[PDB]
């Protein structure tokens, strides 16, 4: 996904 400055999943 966007990456939100520190998000992440798969």
């Amino acid at each position: 996904q966007p990456d939100h400055e520190g998000t992440y999943d798969y």
